[PDB]
């Protein structure tokens, strides 16, 4: 794993407040923008990411959020990572809902489709897909943030399934009733993240609780097709909420999908 020397790291703003406390914009020796995570003691599980960290940094790819390196030999630890202008996501889709071509909410489709096929090929789940866990930069790219951090998070409201910070609005019945997370999870979060592009933003199951969405969603309750999604369009993402894992598709499958809706276009 890269270990960064922390001099080398200029502070320039601060980015709020994430699962692992603070974040901060600043640079790398003088010239390269990053996000800076500062790990709040008692957030992680340090030892254990650690241990772990090296595949994560060998994930190397233009739709992914980079993870350059860390900062261990202190307290608190540091996560450095990639650098996005415009931020997460969710509040680009709401703060420019007035301003996107459909053309424009297929294409952050293909961007995320792409990453995902990329860590599907690396065998590596993201666990909490999302579009408030996507995000863009100073051209409009989206690019897939976060990935495999999920199993680190200490905070038993994260990861309790009846917990309240639970991904539960983007989570298969297996997920639900099982804790089974695979490849297919990550499937049905993306069908979710789908909709969330397409519907500018809305939160899924808006007025329904965490466990009142866990219910139906068992019983066969589907999110409806956004106004601004065609046909071709909702049949990819509701191709990922099929009841059973095995009937869902592979990210690979999924972006030649949705290749294939451009091309018409
Ligand atoms: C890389 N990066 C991170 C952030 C940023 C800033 C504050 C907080 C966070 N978040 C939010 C999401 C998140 C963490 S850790 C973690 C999650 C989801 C998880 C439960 C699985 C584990 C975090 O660190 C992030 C995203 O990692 C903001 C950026 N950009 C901007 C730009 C302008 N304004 C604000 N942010 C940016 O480029």
């Amino acid at each position: 794993s890269w270990e960064i020397d922390p001099k080398d790291l200029t502070f320039l703003k601060e980015l709020g407040t994430g699962q692992f406390g603070v974040v901060k914009y600043g640079k790398w020796r003088g010239q390269y923008d990053v996000a800076i995570k500062m790990i709040k003691e008692g957030s992680m599980s340090e030892d254990e990411f650690i241990e772990e960290a090296k595949v994560m940094m060998n994930l190397s790819h233009e739709k992914l959020v980079q993870l350059y390196g860390v900062c261990t030999k202190q307290r608190p630890i540091f996560i450095i990572t990639e650098y996005m202008a415009n931020g997460c996501l969710l509040n680009y889709l709401r703060e420019m809902r007035h301003r996107f071509q459909t053309q424009q909410l297929l294409e952050m489709c293909k961007d995320v489709c792409e990453a995902m096929e990329y860590l599907e090929s690396k065998q590596f789940l993201h666990r909490d897909l999302a579009a408030r866990n996507c995000l863009v930069n100073d051209q409009g790219v989206v690019k897939v943030s976060d990935f495999g951090l999920s199993r680190y998070v200490l905070d038993d409201e994260y990861t309790s399934s009846v917990g309240s910070k639970f991904p539960v609005r983007w989570s298969p019945p297996e997920v639900l009733m099982y804790s089974k997370f695979s490849s297919k999870s990550d499937i049905w979060a993306f069908g979710v993240l789908m909709w969330e592009i397409y519907s500018l933003g809305k939160m899924p199951y808006e007025r329904f609780t965490n466990s009142e969405t866990a219910e139906h969603i068992a019983q066969g309750l589907r999110l409806y097709r956004p106004h601004l999604a065609s046909e071709k369009v909702y049949t990819i993402m509701y191709s990922c909420w099929h009841e059973k894992a095995d009937e869902r598709p592979t990210f690979k499958i999924l972006l030649s999908n949705i290749l294939d809706v451009m091309d018409e276009n």
